Formats: C-alpha cells, sequence, structure tokens
C-alpha cells in the first residue's frame, strides 16, 4: 500500500534528513525522501545534524535542503511531519495531501520530534534518539 513515503521538518536540514535516512536503513525497498515547509533550498546538512548522525553511524551525505510543495507530495503515498503545527501547514499547502499525512512520532508516547536547530549537541542527541525510536516502530508497522 505505502511505498512511497516523504518525511518533512521545517528546514530540512536537521529533522527529515536524519529521519530520511533512518527509514531507508529499514525499509531499503521503498522511495523515501525529505523536504521542509520552510526549506533552506540547495543547503547541506546542518553540521550539528551530521555530528550526531555521524556519532550514532548514521551517513546524512549528498543530502539537499528541498522545498515541500503539494506537487511534490503528490509523488508519495504518505508524508510523515515533524510537528504538530506542520500539520496544518500541510492542509494550508496541500488540501489533498492531508489525509495521508501522520506525524513521525506517531506511534511515541509523546508524538511530536521538537525543532533542535541551533541547539546545543545534547538536544540533537535527544531529538537522534526519538527520531530512531520513532523510525523503529514506523518500520515495525509498515512490514
Ligand atoms: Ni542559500
Amino acid at each position: 500500500m505505502f511505498d512511497s513515503i516523504l518525511v518533512i521538518c521545517t528546514g530540512n536540514i536537521c529533522r527529515s534528513p536524519i529521519g530520511e535516512r533512518l527509514l531507508r536503513r529499514l525499509l531499503p525497498s521503498k522511495k523515501i525522501n525529505s523536504a521542509g515547509v520552510g526549506a533552506l533550498v540547495d543547503h547541506t546538512a546542518d553540521e550539528s545534524a551530521i555530528r550526531v548522525a555521524e556519532k550514532n553511524g548514521l551517513c546524512l551525505k549528498g543530502h539537499r535542503g528541498t522545498k515541500f510543495t503539494s506537487a511534490l507530495a503528490r509523488q508519495y503515498d504518505l508524508l510523515l511531519v515533524m510537528e504538530y503545527s506542520h500539520l496544518e501547514q500541510i492542509s494550508r499547502i496541500a488540501p489533498e495531501a492531508r489525509g495521508k499525512t501522520m506525524l513521525f512520532g506517531h506511534w511515541l508516547d509523546s508524538k511530536e520530534i521538537p525543532d533542535p536547530y541551533r541547539m546545543s549537541d545534547e538536544a540533537f542527541d535527544s531529538v537522534y534518539q526519538l527520531l530512531e525510536q520513532a523510525s523503529k516502530r514506523w518500520a515495525e508497522k509498515l512490514g
């Protein structure tokens, strides 16, 4: 059913690139990409995002900041967004995509993945763990 996944945050330089790569790791046969409702277009992944990722053996290399659009959403069967506030931005930008959008941390007790941008390394450690735990559970479901 859900063969394509679009992972979405704000900048597309911290959370979604990490969520994207975690999910690809777990579900190698699916088309998994990422974008941001406030994306820094053509920007590489955030330095702190790359730090926490490599520290955990995860590779963010080759990433490119990408803007989320209704047109892009059309190519994916499932959208996973980081924040509650993102849900309303999807409704506003892509009304026809809202019906296939869910939180990235839907399966976690607390569902929102907080914004680490500009924060210290330990906030990034924390966000990484949340993304990782959320990813394992999403993979359990789509398997
Ligand atoms: Ni620029």
